[PDB]
């Protein structure tokens, strides 16, 4: 009859608590997969759930090494079980996703799900995202999407969802080219699949790695300081993104230190602090006189998460871009 | 019988050309204020214009001196005119005019205008912009409500304004408060106009400064370096925003630093990077004890402006709480 | 000292039912204020609250005497509480709020709530959402702001709010000019108030009225029947909104019915199915030729409350424009 | 070394004036097709265009004559021309677009466009709007992805695309699945395209039919009159779209006449006012038990169409829901 699907916890105020139910205040990855899963008995109604810990933290303190974990872990695991869901803090889903998305040679469906509200607040959400994520992980039409996000009873990629809004629960959208699909009364009509490259179409292989190429992000502002690209260059970041202004527009100052660094072989990716469309070549900037890549419609964070990998590969800006054009 | 409308010129895009109507690529300030003018001479019919060339840049480059040269002249020659138009790029025009609506001390319209794309581009948008906004600064009802942004038909407060698209003509939004009215036929339908305190119900008097206090942006995302926030506080800055995930979180490590730089004097505003919504205090982090500020629906670089010139006054963080309260 | 806020219940989701936490089926109309009030104890913390039935209905029922009992009821018991909040379906809260923000005298706060869940569904909005509409009205910030909606942590006037998905749990927005405030654990920032005059500031009094002027609607799209048009005027109804094409277009068949019905002393306001932007003069559409009204920002359903309530007092389109100029 | 491309034109705006750059007054329908390409000599650098005039009107009148003229032509002059573009007013071309959709069997580039500002107004959209129509034609990239609308730097598909605006440039939107693709500096990032049936993939064939089946649209609100529904029942009526309130729910008067129509012969479609969203099955309307039809995310004027090619089929409502699940 039921489908085994395996959830593999990280934390998240999905699995956080509070005090109260009408108070705001919340502690992040105190509850633990088996408490989460046991609070959904409905679950049981849709898969055979087996739960897993992988960590507990709030998704503001992910890192590189738990990101390596899951992709391992689920790469191992994928011949076991019929789909996955991973309960997330909601901070940084949207980069755990679009990882995943790169490095996830599993094509059964692999689902991410967190909540806005604590488990204990009135009219808590996380209960019935999981139980919806578990719907999209069961759903045999979820498979070959890449990697999804299943927040307010929507289906997102990986790669274009991000949160929106500071405190919605309808925070997480698509926000440049859509949803997948809508879940109502645990069924999905999906309309729509990612283009860009995921999953088994990447060459993007973690198997072996214990570590990833260091990549940091420099916001761009008025009056800029270049300190903060400065500090990366002296650290001998291996890339950095930078979050500019408009169409991914340089402050003087940075301009001057990310030339330079490219110059000298740091990888140096042009993104917008603006929150929708593409950071594009053609525009004010010659990506390719400084050796810079246009970051497309990767926000900062996304497009950390691409270079990082680019970086397993290659250090030639050419073949960046080139990466930055086809995942 | 018309108003006379004074023209401040910064350059941007509005005054920016390329080699072709169709290709995207474009330099700005190509183009001085009385040629931008005398291109639009429909003006005439609806206002006196006088236009002076302030600077001519790209807003990618704006600073804080262009900041107090603008302030220190809308406040001279406020008694000369009955209202203002600043044209200037569309990249930080969102914290041009938040700076401007905290330091500006004349009540007349003030509104600033950019386009999205070039003057010499098939559609251009900058001469309807252009011509709304003096349509905005003739209007009456436009005194009182802070400086504005007047772009795509639409009339926006400066505190709420952001840019939410790389390259759309319709990317100026009020995302979290909505716009104030819309323009038709060159007449404003006003329905709202911004609660919180602007121009001369402000403190903020910039009439003798020639420098601002240092105030800094750092990024957070998954696995973030330490070291930006950690050049700054080590160059002695006044100020640090953070743009963080979610609802302001931080991670630890620049969290630790953070703390570390509030507790022995820098100040420190929690912001988001998130596009829409507050970042609140009672969520994860206790503000009070660490001495941070949480910086409400301001998004990093507006929360800068307020910061900068919060700290010309005061430097203690229940005090910096409260102005990012009422302004 | 906790203020007395009195719940007047009209039924609507919020009160509605399914034989599954799981299942998308439900019924309305079965559920008492009391059941609603003991879902939400924490009530107990901000308020003394009073429930009583006014009627038990799914809003797609909601009607002219439904409206006219609230009406009376809220401005004959204004001085027996400190504020209101109204249960009510979502369907046509937008409606129901409008007709309230004109015909009410009460300037204390009066709030409507929905939920879009059912009671019964697992994570239902309802309990916080109340809870919020509690906090609304309980708090003095929220006096003299007009008839308040109140859903998903956001506080929205009741002419512009509208909704924008047919199941989404942050449905309602305020799509053209924004929200109020939002609600953040238990506070309100408001940085907003409607400038179109509502309560107390309109000359709409139902006090002794028992029926209003019968309005309809119609729709316009390709081939557009004349029929629903005709049956309006055969009936002899006292006006007629157009659910116009575009900027409040017609088809050429509904235009000629409604040039005649306008002749033959109908009211006729053109308003749009679009779903947000203003029907404007100086269109397409000569109105004062052919003795139209251009509604403005209100939509279809929102021109017939106002047009309703215009007839209350003048048949003369200029009058009328006038009307839909100022409420 | 160019593709050949067809313009059909059929009126709108994009082809209107009015006696000013900087009034808001036109009439539509006015510029031949020719007039309209020497606008844009830039064409002649990315195709070899030749124009038909189809008709000249708004598209507020357009109707089933205008669509069955367009199929055929579309359907016969296929293998004459390497894509097509169709230049339309912007009130219906929604509802053009989506039986396009349906009904041509041409795979080659089929795309719509038009102008919200006048030809003659300042920042007239119309040539970079038709500049970048037939960039998308001439783009291979296009062909298989149904019958699209290009407007505002924009791919939409035909089924999703939507009015959001009554102004904008920007209105145009696909509101529940998001755009195909966009267009920067004359090429396309595509990374969607529609899973519902399109084009060569659907039943539908109109090439013998001088006439479609009779589908009027009524709308729902508080107290809404069931008289517009019984004028289309007394005129026997193939078919009958309700613009429901909510997620498609009728007012109870509405309710009764459809559901007295739908058991003697009358196919009933329930959609929504609600802008974005699927009317849904298993809420709380038992559709196989009255013999209706559920919309989904088909907004009532898509709705019409769909139903209008379903009754050239079949009458029976479990078919007819099945075509609402597949097209
Ligand atoms: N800070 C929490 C927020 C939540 O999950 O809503 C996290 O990302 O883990
Ligand atoms: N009424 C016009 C509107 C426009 O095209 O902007 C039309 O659809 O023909």
């Amino acid at each position: 009859h039921l489908p085994n699907i395996t959830i593999l916890a990280t934390g998240g105020t999905i699995a956080g608590g509070g005090d109260s139910a009408t108070k705001s205040n919340y502690t992040v990855g105190k509850v633990g997969v088996e408490n989460l899963v046991n609070a959904v008995p409905q679950l049981k109604d849709i898969a055979n759930v087996k739960g897993e810990q992988v960590v507990n933290i709030g998704s503001q303190d992910m890192n590189d090494n738990v990101w390596l974990t899951l992709a391992k872990k689920i790469n191992t695991d994928c011949d076991k079980t019929d789909g996955f869901v991973i309960t997330h803090g909601t901070d940084t889903m949207e980069e755990t996703a679009y990882f995943l998305d790169l490095t996830v040679k599993c094509d059964k469906p692999v689902v991410m799900v967190g909540a806005m509200r604590p488990s204990t607040s009135m009219s808590a959400d996380g209960p019935f995202n999981l139980y919806n994520a578990v719907v999209t992980a069961a759903d045999k039409a979820s498979a070959n999407r890449g990697v999804l996000v299943v927040m307010n009873d929507t289906v997102l990629d990986g790669r274009d969802v991000t949160m929106t809004n500071t405190t919605d629960v309808a925070t997480f959208k698509s926000v440049n080219y859509g949803p997948l699909g809508y879940i109502h009364n645990g069924k999905i009509d999906y309309q729509r699949t990612p283009a860009r490259k995921h999953t088994s179409d990447t060459p993007f292989d973690v198997s072996k790695l214990n570590e990833l190429p260091k990549v940091g992000i420099v916001y761009n502002y008025a009056n800029a300081s270049d300190l903060p690209a400065k500090a990366l260059v002296d650290a001998g970041y291996d890339g950095i993104v930078s979050a500019g202004v408009g169409n991914g527009n340089l402050y003087k100052s940075v301009f001057d230190t990310l030339a330079t660094a490219a110059k000298t072989g740091t990888a140096v990716v042009r993104s917008s602090r603006v929150p929708t469309g593409a950071t594009t070549q053609d525009a004010e900037v010659d990506d390719a006189k400084y050796g810079f890549v246009a970051s497309g419609t990767l926000n900062p964070q996304k497009a950390r998460v691409l270079l990082q990998l680019a970086l397993t590969q290659t250090k030639d800006p050419q073949q960046i871009q080139q990466i930055f054009n086809q995942y």
